[PDB]
């Protein structure tokens, strides 16, 4: 089997990419965050502390003829920006793109933090990382991806996201149009559950290319480029103006600012992020201070390759025995 589902960004800064999924009989369709950087499947729903909800679309698994609950499972996740979520959990038949899973753990919100009521236009996340994080408990569940595999044709999605754009993920296929050139692969650790490998370096705009090891994690469910703070540097020192902020909380620059590109190896092969796609507007309405799309990974404990860098190539999560990684340019 495969499934290919359009994903579409939430926003005109592409701040984050939602994409249709169908839950239950019959189906409930939710607009869910794809998350390369977690493992559990969570719903708005209508367990849902209603001062919480603020115009998601909600699961309630009472009308669907296929939900059964978890008898004693529940579920709590807290991510990286501090924001986070538990309830409690159904299994129910959830389909994305075409590629149906009957079973799935669905794991109902019955509180979300504020950040997520905020956000009317993501219904919750459908973690796409390994399973050995999903947060269930006391039995530990099984993402999507990891359900689906065995059933797929090649066991492997991909992300191709757009730039202010809708772009796709499909499941158990290469569309081998998708892409220029060639696809390079690269090792992954799966030792901390996430998608985590070895970049071999970095240039700033047409600069020559910087040899270095840059461990980090494709994480889809990020916004922007997290680095070392030695390459974050190097790469706002050529933007007139741009300085570190820590009342703004990061890199920001002059919007009247053309920013360079930033290139980011995988092997011998090269993926070039236009100027453009590190433009995260105005920090403010009005304001002329722009937000910068890399920056600093120090104090967070791990680089991360979030939708600045994965938007620029076609990304396959390769979930062989053993998996790895690949990137093409598109």
């Amino acid at each position: 089997s495969t499934g290919s589902a359009t994903t579409t960004p939430i926003d005109s800064l592409d701040d984050a990419y939602i994409t249709p999924v169908q839950i239950g009989t019959p189906a409930q369709t939710l607009n869910l965050d794809f998350d390369t950087g977690s493992s559990d499947l969570w719903v708005f729903s209508s367990e849902t502390t209603a001062s919480e909800v603020d115009g998601q679309t909600i699961y309630t698994p009472s009308k669907s003829t296929t939900a059964k609950l978890l008898s004693g499972a529940t579920w709590s996740i807290s991510y990286g920006d501090g924001s986070s979520s538990s309830g409690d959990v159904y299994t129910d038949t959830v389909s994305v793109g075409g590629l149906t899973v009957t079973g799935q753990a669905v794991e109902s919100a019955k509180k979300v933090s504020s950040s997520f009521t905020e956000d009317s236009t993501i219904d919750g996340l459908l973690g796409l990382a390994f399973s050995t994080l999903n947060t269930v408990s006391p039995t530990q569940q099984k993402t999507f991806f990891d359900n689906a595999k065995a059933s797929l044709d090649s066991p492997v999605f991909t992300a191709d996201l757009g730039y202010h754009a809708p772009g796709t993920y499909n499941f158990g296929f290469i569309d081998t149009t998708a892409y220029t050139g060639s696809i390079t692969y690269t090792a992954v650790s799966t030792k901390q559950g996430f998608w985590e490998w070895t970049s071999t370096g970095y240039a700033v705009g047409s600069g020559t290319f910087k040899s270095t090891s840059i461990d980090g994690i494709a994480d889809t469910g990020t916004t922007l480029l997290y680095l070392p703070a030695t390459v974050v540097s190097a790469y706002w020192a050529q933007v007139s103006g741009a300085k570190s902020s820590s009342s703004v909380g990061g890199y920001v620059f002059p919007c009247s600012a053309t920013l360079p590109s930033f290139t980011f190896g995988v092997g011998s092969a090269r993926i070039v992020i236009p100027g453009d796609y590190i433009d995260f507007g105005p920090i403010s309405t009005g304001s002329s201070s722009c937000f910068g799309g890399i920056q600093s990974s120090a104090g967070i404990g791990i680089n991360i390759f979030g939708d600045v860098a994965l938007k620029a190539a076609f990304v396959v999560f390769n979930g062989a025995t053993t998996p790895t990684l690949g990137f093409a340019s598109k």
